[PDB]
């Protein structure tokens, strides 16, 4: 299958991302730095396994909608289900967010992937978009809290915290919101962009939001207590 | 389908419930009130999505048992899986429960929905009831802790706490135990009550245990620190 | 089916395990002893439900690999998914492990069962072993942290803690690593050992790692604060 190379290239990059983070994580014995290193290595590990599941073709399935037999990488939702809230925890711990606010976001994130998955496998075409919309909605809630609520409390901590957060926020804020767009125009939605392009688009995005995101966070001197 | 209206009416009520709670939650910046507001809005959000999934027919499936092809809304279990422990957490935080007790209840709740679901999709008629029984059993465990162990510690806190808890306990204690009953006589079990009635019965129950429940809790002056 | 008796025997042992733990747990009102009792009872309850689901034949499924139709107790992965991380929590709470480290382990455990399941239901034979290997790899990570990281901080606490831990570690360290071996040689992998034997092998293992493990822990005077 044409996108095979993109799934390979992502399996690889996620692999190396995990291993790098795993080694870079050796000899870190601060409770706070641990937490971070822990979460930030899980994302690409989980990501790695799902990229491989897609590469080997275990993450793939045939959903009928549109009078056609459309291909749907369901693995992506299995992956995101776990990676995406972890990624949020990273941000939340950093700014020192309320037990409350975290539960809020994870809840929202859950629903977001939750509905997105439902969407992806729905057999009535127009219906899929109702799911998209609901998910897209949950996203706007995350992006809100991240942008408004978080930047407030982010700005009332150490110089290194606020800075690192701000970059990490920005990256997420931008790249995260690219996913629904891709979804919509892609084979899950309109079928405007072809699968091989969609996969590549997603593949670049994932690598960035995870390894890229991770590289920034774990490199910073801001993960410490 | 006859119950379509009940699923609509519940989608709606859960929708509004979520939105009411979402707005009512704006401008609440106490760490404790947040926690509550967060949990109590997830419930109806999750509930909203699952009611919609049933309405659109994504939460529905055909399970054969009894030499028939019986309609099972599986989405209910996907819903309850998450909503029900959250609801417990609400009660648990209110009384200031031990880290232990909470894990106890969530585990029990898990098993209750867990087996419930297993029961619901079991193809051997008599077998379903074994599952019912096991689930019904875990329920009696929660209702216990709630009634005995919780009311103890509930009673050794502020006046507003004990009061609010007591109502909330009562509401849960009564309406929660109605679910198995309905399950049993309904199309999951005996098939005495018809699906459309079952759905309405369930719909009324859900709206109460969630929005109803929530309305009470979020209105009280007892969610604060 | 030949192994029916083994699943029965396990259902039974897990049942009694649960009930014993449930009774023995009455009248324990220390926050730390609660936590432990809570987790250690969940394992066998969860275990009980999945051994029944396997006995009743709800946990079973036909996976095609090797040009044959192989039988795969998928329930095992449903069980382990939850039992195995709880088992680790028990160990981690005991030694007083970092929020970080726990999250680390649970993560690894998730991936372990995560991939194991993927493996079990994979339709390409050689493929199954790639999953095994990845899973087996996560295991080595858990066994490491348990053996190296944990024994360090374990040895810097009370005499009773270090001792009990050391036993519990050892039991886990040995018995846990038997599972992959069994998997490989069994009907999931090579199909060297027969299912009825595999089941018996697993059956003994589960009972030991759960009830046995639990009997040791809950009997000890080290679960207290
Ligand atoms: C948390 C917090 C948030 C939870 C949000 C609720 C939504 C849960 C989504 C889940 C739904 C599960 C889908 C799946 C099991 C249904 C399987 O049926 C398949 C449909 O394609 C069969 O086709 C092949
Ligand atoms: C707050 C609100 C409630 C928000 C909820 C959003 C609900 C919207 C539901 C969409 C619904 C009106 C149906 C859209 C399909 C539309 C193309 C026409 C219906 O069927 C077509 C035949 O006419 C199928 O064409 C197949 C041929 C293809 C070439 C497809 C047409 C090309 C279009 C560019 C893609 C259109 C489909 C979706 C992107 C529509 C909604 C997108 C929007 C939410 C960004
Ligand atoms: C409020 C927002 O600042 C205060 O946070 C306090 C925390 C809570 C208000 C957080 C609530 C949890 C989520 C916002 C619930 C997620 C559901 C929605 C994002 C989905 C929107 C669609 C709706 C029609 C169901
Ligand atoms: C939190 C606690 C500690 C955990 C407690 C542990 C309890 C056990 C949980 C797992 C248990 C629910 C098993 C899941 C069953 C699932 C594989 C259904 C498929 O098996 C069916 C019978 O062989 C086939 O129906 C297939 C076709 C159709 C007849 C029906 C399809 C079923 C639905 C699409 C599945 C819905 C599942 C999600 C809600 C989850
Ligand atoms: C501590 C214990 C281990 C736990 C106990 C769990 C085991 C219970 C399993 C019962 C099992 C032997 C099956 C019972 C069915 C029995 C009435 C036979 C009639 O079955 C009918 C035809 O064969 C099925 O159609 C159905 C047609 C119906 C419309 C007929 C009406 C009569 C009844 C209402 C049939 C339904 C049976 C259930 C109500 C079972 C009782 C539940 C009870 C535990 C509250
Ligand atoms: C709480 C009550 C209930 C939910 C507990 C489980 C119900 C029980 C019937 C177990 C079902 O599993 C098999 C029946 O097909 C029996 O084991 C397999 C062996 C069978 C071949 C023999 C069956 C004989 C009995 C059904 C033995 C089970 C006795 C329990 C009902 C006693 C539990 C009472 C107490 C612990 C709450
Ligand atoms: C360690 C983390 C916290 C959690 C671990 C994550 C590992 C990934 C789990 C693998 C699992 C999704 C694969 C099992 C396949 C199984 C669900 C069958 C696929 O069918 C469904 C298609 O509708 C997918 O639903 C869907
Ligand atoms: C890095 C990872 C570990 C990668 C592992 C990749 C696995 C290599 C391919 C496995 C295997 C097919 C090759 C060896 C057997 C060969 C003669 C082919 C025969 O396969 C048979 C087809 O009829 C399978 O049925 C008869 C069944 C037997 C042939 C069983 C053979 C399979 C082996 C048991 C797999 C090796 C186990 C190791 C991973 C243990 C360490
Ligand atoms: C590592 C993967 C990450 C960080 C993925 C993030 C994914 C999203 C934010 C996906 C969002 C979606 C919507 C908002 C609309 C519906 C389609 C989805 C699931 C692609
Ligand atoms: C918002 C939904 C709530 C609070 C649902 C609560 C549901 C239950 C307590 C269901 C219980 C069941 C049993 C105890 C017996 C078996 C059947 C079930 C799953 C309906
Ligand atoms: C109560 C059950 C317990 C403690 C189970 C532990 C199970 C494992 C450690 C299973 C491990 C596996 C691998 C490491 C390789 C692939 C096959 C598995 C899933 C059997």
């Amino acid at each position: 299958r044409p996108e095979w190379i993109w799934l390979a290239l992502g399996t690889a990059l996620m692999g190396l991302g995990t291993l790098y983070f795993l080694v870079k994580g050796m000899g870190v014995s601060d409770p706070d730095a641990k937490k971070f290193y822990a979460i930030t290595t899980l994302v690409p590990a989980i990501a790695f396994t799902m990229y491989l599941s897609m590469l080997l073709g275990y993450g793939l399935t045939m959903v009928p909608f549109g009078g056609e037999q459309n291909p749907i990488y369901w693995a992506r939702y299995a992956d995101w289900l776990f990676t995406t809230p972890l990624l949020l925890l990273d941000l939340a711990l950093l700014v020192d967010a309320d037990q409350g606010t975290i539960l809020a976001l994870v809840g929202a994130d859950g629903i977001m992937i939750g509905t997105g998955l439902v969407g992806a496998l729905t057999k009535v075409y127009s219906y899929r978009f109702v799911w998209w919309a609901i998910s897209t909605a949950a996203m706007l809630y995350i992006l809100y809290v991240l942008f408004f609520g978080f930047t407030s409390k982010a700005e009332s901590m150490r110089p290194e915290v606020a800075s690192t957060f701000k970059v990490l926020r920005n990256v997420t804020v931008v790249l995260w919101s690219a996913y629904p767009v891709v979804w919509l125009i892609g084979s899950e939605g309109a079928g405007i962009v072809p699968l091989n392009i969609e996969t590549l688009l997603f593949m670049v995005l994932d690598v960035s939001t995870k390894v890229g995101f991770g590289l920034i966070l774990l490199r910073s001197r801001a993960i410490f207590g």
